């Protein structure tokens, strides 16, 4: 009950900060996870013990692959806990407590292949989902471990209160399939520009919950440039077995996905900048003005690309 977690000094500080990375240190990951919880949502929120057992269920089915990893799953929820913090009033308790463990949860036993390489190579999931098939089984997993003896950190709501935070985790997590982004967002930028957004209408508190998890999701594009340009490493590490897979399948994969065509990273990167990441934080930033500091970053990584491309490096 009177169990703090606190960091150090220098995290203490930068951990509130947009582009703040979580470190090489890994056995500190639940720590600042429980810190987070704990200033975003309360002391009270959860029994500790079973938010600790909760952590290092969901820590052990992530897999080691390059990107798609348990870093990546506690780096999300870092964005999250940041754009919560700095929009204290506009989020309800179950919402501050869904939010947090959906970015937590929304890639569990991730492999690191696309739902359209699972459809080509005819995997088992792609029958069972016939579309965000990765991310109806991030939610499948997340319930799971929910259901494992000693591990439901909801117990303490009423039937309906913990039906409302397991609706509000599976469209957190649903959100995060790219291909529904671009939808959402457009229908947010219509709402926005004739005036018609309203939080109250649970229907585009939805939309605007699934654009933060884009946000969180593609974050990586909005840490300082050596964060940025090292995490890109790791992606493409997965994008190129994918398409070594591809291959092997006796298919052409897209050029993203080509290492034999390594040398038009930079121009990709623009390309993604331009048409998904800046687009998302702009439209993020209209809604939620106090998230511009990842528009600004996001825009900072953009021009960094520029200079790539130009040699300046
Ligand atoms: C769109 N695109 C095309 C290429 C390309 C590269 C080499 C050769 C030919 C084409 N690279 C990209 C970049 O794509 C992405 N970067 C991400 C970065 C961070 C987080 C999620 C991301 N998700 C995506 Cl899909
Ligand atoms: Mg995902
Ligand atoms: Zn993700």
């Amino acid at each position: 009950g009177l169990m703090q977690f606190t960091l150090p000094v220098r995290l203490c500080k930068e951990i509130e900060l947009f582009h703040f990375d979580i470190g090489p240190f890994e056995n500190m990951w639940p720590g600042i996870f429980v810190y987070m919880v704990h200033r975003s949502c309360g002391t009270s929120c959860f029994e500790l013990e079973k938010l600790c057992r909760f952590i290092m269920s969901v820590k052990k089915n992530y897999r080691r692959v390059p990107y798609h990893n348990w870093k990546h799953a506690v780096t999300v929820a870092h964005c999250m806990y940041a754009i919560l913090q700095n929009n204290h009033t506009l989020f309800t308790d179950l919402e501050r407590k869904g939010l947090l463990i959906a970015c937590l949860c929304h890639d569990l036993d991730h492999r690191g292949f696309s739902n359209s390489y699972l459809q080509k190579f005819d995997h088992p999931l792609a029958a069972l989902y016939s579309t965000s098939t990765m991310e109806q089984h991030h939610f499948s997993q997340t319930v799971s471990i929910l259901q494992l003896e000693g591990h439901n950190i909801f117990s303490t709501l009423s039937s309906s209160e913990y039906e409302q935070v397991l609706e509000i985790i599976r469209k957190a997590i649903i959100a995060t399939d790219l291909a529904l982004y671009f939808g959402n967002r457009k229908q947010l930028e219509e709402m926005y520009q004739t005036g018609s957004l309203n939080l109250n209408n649970q229907s585009h508190r939805d939309r605007v919950i699934g654009l933060m998890m884009t946000a969180c999701d593609l974050c990586s594009v909005t840490k300082l440039w050596p964060v940025t340009k090292l995490t890109a490493n790791d992606i493409y590490a997965e994008f190129w077995a994918e398409g070594d897979e591809m291959k092997k399948l006796g298919i052409q994969p897209i050029p993203m996905m080509d290492r034999d065509k390594k040398d038009e990273v930079p121009q990709g990167q623009l390309g993604f900048y331009n048409a998904v990441a800046i687009p998302c934080y702009t439209t993020l930033t209209q809604i939620l003005p106090p998230t511009e500091p990842l528009l600004k970053a996001c825009r900072d990584n953009l021009s960094q690309w520029e200079k790539v491309i130009r040699g300046e490096e």
